[PDB]
């Protein structure tokens, strides 16, 4: 398993191009990670529509990864679920990145709704060497 830090998933986020993608900086997407998973890569939510949220980013089995067991499924990720409960986070921020391009930006994560959205999210990545 694995469980990040803040400060190593802003730098793993930001080698991937996370910082500012698509008019969200660095911060937001720490953030959505912290109220999502707690920064767990094998965080898992069943929900009542018969699709799950996977990974660090909690994404969900209705339009974004394939689980085989979810009504409607899009796979616009093209990606297993699987996947994207990895302990390294390329395809869940491959993945991230379709879904901010494609549906309503980070509105997609109702934790950065909740605890991120127009917040000091700088806070999230404050002292780390990036």
């Amino acid at each position: 398993g694995k469980v990040f830090g803040r400060c190593e998933l802003a730098a793993a986020m930001k080698r991937h191009g996370l910082d500012n993608y698509r008019g969200y900086s660095l911060g937001n997407w720490v953030c959505a990670a912290k109220f999502e998973s707690n920064f767990n890569t094998q965080a898992t939510n069943r929900n009542t529509d018969g699709s799950t949220d996977y990974g660090i980013l909690q994404i969900n089995s209705r339009w974004w990864c394939n689980d085989g067991r979810t009504p409607g499924s899009r796979n616009l990720c093209n990606i297993p679920c699987s996947a994207l409960l990895s302990s390294d986070i390329t395809a869940s921020v491959n993945c991230a990145k379709k879904i901010v391009s494609d549906g309503n930006g980070m509105n997609a994560w109702v934790a950065w709704r909740n605890r991120c959205k127009g917040t000091d999210v700088q806070a999230w990545i404050r002292g780390c060497r990036l």
